[PDB]
């Protein structure tokens, strides 16, 4: 059976829409995404447009702020699936990125259900970036790295929390750090499954739509959740 009831909404295909405000050292912008995800395989597909011109950051700076309740978890891992047990009326999820040698990101963020759509709403605030540093004079590559992520409970908050560092690489060669810190609340009172200690790894890769003339990103991930009570 299932562990809670937000898990049976993630059974099949899902549409999603993603809208985010963003605020960079003054420079305001806004992007809106649309796609869909199956939590079955661990995928999401998904289009990002910015709708103001063009995106002052990179586009790969954004990608861990733009869907975690899409992670495939493993039949034996079900009842450590904190991100469906908060659905339908979805999480709060908040994070500091500390971008090493450069200015923060904070963003906050609701993922929930409306109508049939889960949707992702952010508002960013960047600041203290360096106006020739590598955000924004957007020297990273347009592409991605794979990461392992260590998801804790937050027993005191009733949600959960996670550090990690995202590596972004840069046009010469070297890597800017991106460091990240993450809490994720519930928005109803209902009860919700607080895991143990586990990973989600994912895999996204980056492409442009070619017949998209707006400043855009195609994105492509697979996430999944690894347990670690190593039983042998």
């Amino acid at each position: 059976g299932p562990m809670s009831k937000g898990e049976e909404l993630f059974t099949g295909v899902v549409p999603i829409l993603v809208e985010l405000d963003g605020d960079v050292n003054g420079h305001k912008f806004s992007v809106s995404g649309e796609g869909e995800g199956d939590a079955t395989y661990g995928k999401l597909t998904l289009k990002f447009i910015c709708t103001t011109g063009k995106l002052p950051v990179p586009w790969p700076t954004l990608v861990t702020t733009f869907l975690q309740c899409f992670a495939r978890y493993p039949d034996h891992m079900k009842q450590h699936d904190f991100f469906k047990s908060a659905m339908p009326e979805g999480y709060v999820q908040e994070r500091t990125i500390f971008f090493k040698d450069d200015g923060n990101y904070k963003t906050r963020a609701e993922v929930k259900f409306e109508g049939d759509t889960l949707v992702n709403r952010i508002e960013l605030k960047g600041i203290d970036f360096k106006e020739d540093g590598n955000i924004l004079g957007h020297k990273l590559e347009y592409n991605y790295n794979s990461h392992n992520v260590y998801i804790m409970a937050d027993k005191q908050k009733n949600g959960i929390k996670v550090n990690f560092k995202i590596r972004h690489n840069i046009e010469d060669g070297s890597v800017q750090l991106a460091d990240h810190y993450q809490q994720n609340t519930p928005i109803g009172d209902g009860p919700v499954l607080l895991p143990d200690n586990h990973y989600l790894s994912t895999q996204s890769a980056l492409s442009k739509d070619p017949n998209e003339k707006r400043d855009h990103m195609v994105l492509l991930e697979f996430v999944t959740a690894a347990g670690i009570t190593h039983g042998m």
